[PDB]
């Protein structure tokens, strides 16, 4: 029953005649573009992405809307925003099943929920559940027990070469700034603002300690993206290597007593709706970056991943990317 | 080749048994809503509205697209901004087509273009082109033989005459603050902010006389919307009536070097988009404005009308207008 989108994409060069590319795509959770210090917030939230070479951040991205459900699908939907429906979403070829039929190997591991039907007609073995400590090896770090975004790169070199020489795909799809209990979601490390909201009701909490939980989930969330950075640039030799970050939606924390998200796009705060972006690519794969204050949203995501792996489809021939 | 969306909508109460309705729709041309005093701009450009009591200002509305010819079809849609398309348009059933097959007599003077597709199931004796001094009175007022807008209402008595109580729904689509030429768009009587530029090369003009000229044409659609109020008030005996007034889009006036309008709704700046709407109804017609506040946007267009003729239609039945 599969409505197809892209059954003349081409890919125009192969890995078996230039290098393989290799990208992670982090698909994000709850986090705001106005919390970013590279967007202008007060206070530095991403201090080691701030360090490494070759990060673009984007300072104009609008998700597709305000929650997991409807979101998730839109981001590697061929159909863009104004025709994405939510309802009928599994069944029509997304972007993640063109790459997979033009032989990219996707995975798709979950620290979140689940991909919301993004990955239902590809192999069940591609999708892993990184919540469970059965497969996250790092839980037992903090007193939640809760298995962090770090976890995913373990063992992804048993992925690499279990699919060696052959363009590869990995989506991460993290848990993030997750709420309300932003202050369960970073290890102590990452407790540079204080004091912090301990409880689950946020309107309780005094206004500076909710944001004070919300900016230190921000930092591990910028030493997830840094360590999984580093990872790619252990594979940087054999492998073209890029990483896209971006939010599946914001968070409102109490503007005029809205609290978490969800809200219809017709009426939400623009707060659930303006999203970090981040693009990293090493030197040598000849990828550009647009520029940073291009108006984006995340109908450019499944351009960028058909353009990161030198694909080709009428439908989204013309469409702007986060890369030239 | 119609492609019905309403054949459901059924008429609550008729004008055999209650007052008949008689609505004025101002379809408005190139107004920015951060250039309205109601929504906090610096100069009162809407001194005569902001006497008569009854009107309501909305802070929050955003049009279709940026241009005429795809705003316009999409304020009388079914579809909605996200599906609506502008080049199957014209086949679609809109909210006209329903209300006049619910007896409801439109007519539309048009002293702008024209109805961009809206009125061409109906005869077209329901059209008339005002943007001509054969059919308009009220040219010869200005240096530039320019019809005005305020020329529509002359003879709309001849039109209830031949529609005697019967609903009644008049569109007046004004020329309004259409550019380059902000200086041709109003009589000396609004020529209140000096200096004025008076080239249509819009870069060359120092920037506040461009904004002179722009606010001086607000000031005469201020009158228009004031004596389209007073007009309807010399029926409000016999009629419940009421005003509706919403522009097709905004303008650009020189921010980051863009002018006119036209971008495509995915970069455009946000004064291409954020339009003024007002509302007015007479005291006894039972209709209640909606808050201030609420955001809106053309989609509310559709429902606002069918709820002011007691119209029910499925396919808007729950989605928000102007008027509860
Ligand atoms: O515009 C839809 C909005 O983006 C979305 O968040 C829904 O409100 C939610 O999915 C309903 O549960
Ligand atoms: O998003 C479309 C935009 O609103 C519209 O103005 C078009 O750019 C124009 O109609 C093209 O001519
Ligand atoms: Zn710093
Ligand atoms: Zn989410
Ligand atoms: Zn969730
Ligand atoms: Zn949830
Ligand atoms: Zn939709
Ligand atoms: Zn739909
Ligand atoms: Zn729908
Ligand atoms: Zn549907
Ligand atoms: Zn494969
Ligand atoms: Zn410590
Ligand atoms: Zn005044
Ligand atoms: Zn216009
Ligand atoms: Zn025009
Ligand atoms: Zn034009
Ligand atoms: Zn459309
Ligand atoms: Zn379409
Ligand atoms: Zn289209
Ligand atoms: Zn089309
Ligand atoms: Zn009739
Ligand atoms: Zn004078």
């Amino acid at each position: 029953d599969t409505i197809y989108h892209a059954k003349d994409a081409v890919q125009a060069t192969k890995p078996d005649m230039r290098k393989p590319r290799l990208v992670v795509f982090v698909v994000g959770e709850t986090a705001r573009a106005d919390h970013v210090s590279f967007n202008g917030y007060e206070r530095d939230t991403f201090p080691q992405l701030a360090k490494i070479d070759g990060v673009t951040n984007f300072s104009n991205v609008t998700s597709c809307g305000t929650s997991t459900a409807y979101s998730v699908p839109c981001m590697f939907s061929y159909l863009g925003a104004d025709e994405y429906d939510v309802d009928t979403a599994k069944y029509q070829e997304n972007v993640l099943d063109t790459l997979d039929r033009l032989g990219v190997s996707i995975l798709w591991r979950d620290n979140n929920s689940d991909s919301k039907g993004v990955m239902d007609k590809l192999p069940k073995a591609q999708f892993a559940d990184y919540k469970s400590a059965t497969n996250n090896a790092i839980c037992n770090t903090n007193p939640y027990n809760e298995c962090r975004d770090v976890g995913m790169l373990v063992g992804l070199d048993d992925f690499v070469a279990a699919n060696n020489g052959k363009d590869m795909l990995i989506m991460l799809h993290q848990m993030g700034n997750h709420g309300p209990a932003y202050f369960k979601r970073y290890d102590e490390k990452f407790a540079k603002f204080t004091p912090v909201c301990e409880g689950n009701e946020l309107a309780k909490c005094e206004h500076q300690s909710l944001i004070n939980a919300y900016d230190n989930a921000l930092l591990a969330t910028d030493d997830f993206i840094a360590q999984s950075i580093q990872w790619l640039q252990t594979h940087s030799n054999a492998y073209d290597v890029s990483m896209l970050y971006v939010s599946d939606h914001g968070e409102s924390l109490g503007e005029n007593g809205v609290y978490l998200h969800g809200m219809p796009n017709a009426f939400a705060p623009k707060e659930q709706r303006s999203v970090p972006a981040f693009f990293w690519t090493d030197k040598q794969t000849g990828i550009t970056p647009m520029a940073t204050d291009t108006v984006l949203t995340h109908d450019a995501i499944t351009p960028t991943l058909l353009k990161l792996f030198d694909v080709t489809a009428d439908k989204v021939k013309d469409r702007t990317a986060f890369i030239r």
